[PDB]
């Protein structure tokens, strides 16, 4: 079931999210959240979504879109559950992108993030991962983890002159 | 008659505005602009408005609101036509304010501008002024001149964490 997606300005979006325990991810409540989160993301036509966006301060993130309307060019992103992620840049190289955020409706801003990263995380079944990610997903993952730390993409804007409303940016 | 108010993202809003000549302000076209600008500002329930906002790169600004709904607290601002303004801070002191902009719909951001300034300008009849301004008007005037230089308030944001959507900020 779709849940409300908090908008920038709501203090929750700037608070820190706490890690999920290995027990908790078994709870019937956790499973309902992952369900609602996905349900919420697909409905919003999103690429990713962090728990804080729907009001929960837990280190939980879901991704996956394929043929996403909001971001035409972008390659598919398989559905995965990302828990307690910890990221580290592996390069200073960046691939600028006009990011958008479901908590920042109708806008887009240019952001340069490292295009190669190391991500450590645990999935819905408690499986541990530590892989180096690159490309579009590296951007999505970084964007999603920021949420777990109360950071939004507008905080990483490269130039406020490269920021605005969608319909307008698209000219 | 109300004219379209360009939204952030439209390149016009980042271009430089040129000064108005003493002849031009006599033209029947200039007079129509001041009329439309006022008509546009009152309809938008604005406090000020610069020509570039409606698509004209001329150093033209109009102010005046009285009992403005969008900004409750604010004191009245008498209607005046500000042409070719040139501002200079007279203090380092600031009076933070949650500014908004008709070219940046539905949002508000915290901005700290000097609360005392020197403004030199010419009115619709060609009268020259050079007065020191303070208080709310100092903020409005500074905000409006930035427009004439392609600057929006989001460029002067104090903290991206102190920025967001109205309905949300108002909690
Ligand atoms: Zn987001
Ligand atoms: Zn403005």
């Amino acid at each position: 079931s779709v849940r409300k997606i908090l908008r920038m300005g709501d203090p929750i979006l700037r608070k820190i999210s706490e890690p999920v325990t290995e027990d908790e991810i078994q709870t019937k409540e956790f499973k309902k959240l992952i369900r609602d989160m996905f349900d919420t993301m697909r409905h919003a036509e999103g690429v990713g979504l962090a728990a804080p966006q729907i009001g929960i301060l837990k280190q939980i993130v879901v991704v996956g879109s394929e043929d996403n309307e909001r971001y035409p060019g972008t390659p598919d992103v398989p559905e995965r559950i990302i828990l307690n992620p910890v990221i580290t840049p592996l390069t200073k190289d960046t691939s600028g992108f006009w990011e958008g955020c479901l908590s920042v409706p109708g806008m887009r801003g240019y952001v340069e993030r490292p295009n190669q990263i190391r991500m450590q995380w645990m999935d819905e079944k408690g499986n541990q991962f530590d892989e180096t990610i690159d490309g579009y997903k590296a951007i999505v993952y970084q964007h999603e983890c920021d949420h777990l730390q109360g950071i939004l993409y507008v905080d990483r804007l490269k130039d406020t002159k490269l920021f605005g409303f969608n319909e307008t940016l698209d000219s």
